[PDB]
């Protein structure tokens, strides 16, 4: 009965990790047994910054080896760094790593990906290939800024083409200088047909936790 | 002109240097004595020096004012935000039918090439129920895709190409706009896009002018 969510962004640097920490915080506060994986990571803090962020959200209940399989140091590709260092980001190895968690006593398993939907894992594979092999739903994090509507709709359409369920989308309103935030969110909802699951801003709010909790119910 | 070739120019994101590429395409035509026109039917972002939008001014300057602002643009907004949002706030309807008529009305002119510069990405909205793609579909013309090479460009370029392919829209070519010389692994990213998409890059444009630039850009038109 374990719920599973593969977390992707609409672009690189949409605050996806920040959202993962908020989802972890909701589970922890509700005494829900959860785990958040970061199977592929880049950019060192010994451990990568996103790996450290997730371990810190769980108050070190888990280890880096329990959540991460492969790490890169340059903030470009995991995939271009993988080719430069002569290592592979293998779909089968990542699939086995994630599916191995399915018999743990968890209510929810989150899997934070390595950027966008078609972020490559090689010059012949993308993150979609892994998500499609897993046959699990996606949680899409959209950073609200000029151009986000095009990126959010493109990502939702690609998911639809490959019959990957969209469990929900989250508006990361990480920049209060962006004008017409509410209008951009309403447009994405209208054009996509998906109501926004949660509107998260820098200003901490309990509605964030109420809305985030509903994704998990 | 019955022989007129048409190209709808779109970007992988809102600020990818689309207009700079359009000015280079105009320059190749002007130099080869090819009769061309470049439209910017929907524009946003006021010029630094006039009441007109910056992209409208760039196109007019590229043609040395052989055309008027009314010939190249139908709808303009001062704010550099999603055009449909300003349109809704200012009681302006961005209509697919009106844009289609504005563009198709140029087809009886003595032009060898018609460029139409779009207003952001493929799915940038024109309203709460339409996007740029609806106009492109209605026009039945090929697209030129401008991709700014930067981290995240692979995902955006592949998503845009796949959306074109789903709606049976011809991709005339994609251009790598290497507008930021500080970006790491530029050739590796272009190579990844070519291998995953199946489309060889039509032209690699950098901050420094090159012979390859004009040869490659000319080949898109021939
Ligand atoms: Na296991
Ligand atoms: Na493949
Ligand atoms: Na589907
Ligand atoms: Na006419
Ligand atoms: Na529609």
């Amino acid at each position: 009965a374990m719920k599973k969510f593969f977390i992707i962004g609409t672009d690189t640097e949409v605050g996806k990790t920040y959202i993962s920490t908020k989802l972890i915080e909701v589970c922890e506060h509700q005494n829900i047994k959860s785990l958040c994986l970061k199977p592929v990571a880049s950019g060192q803090s010994e451990l990568c910054e996103d790996v450290e962020s997730i371990l810190n959200a769980y108050k070190h209940k888990f280890t880096a080896a329990e959540i991460n399989l492969i790490s890169f140091n340059q903030a470009v590709a995991p995939h271009i760094i993988a080719a430069k260092t002569k290592v592979d980001i293998s779909i089968e190895n990542l699939k086995q790593f994630i599916e191995d968690k399915y018999n743990q006593d968890l209510d929810i398993l989150f899997i934070e990906g390595a950027g966008g939907l078609l972020t490559p894992y090689s010059d012949h594979t993308t993150q979609l290939d892994l998500i499609k092999a897993l046959q699990i739903p996606v949680l899409l994090v959209s950073a609200i800024k000029v151009g986000c509507i095009n990126h959010t709709l493109l990502t939702i359409n690609e998911l639809n083409r490959h019959n990957i369920k969209l469990a929900g989308w989250i508006a990361n309103c990480n920049d209060s200088n962006i004008k017409y935030i509410d209008e951009q969110i309403n447009t994405i909802e209208e054009l996509s047909g998906y109501k926004c699951s949660a509107k998260i801003s820098r200003n901490a709010d309990y509605l964030d936790f109420i809305d985030l909790s509903k994704i998990l119910i």
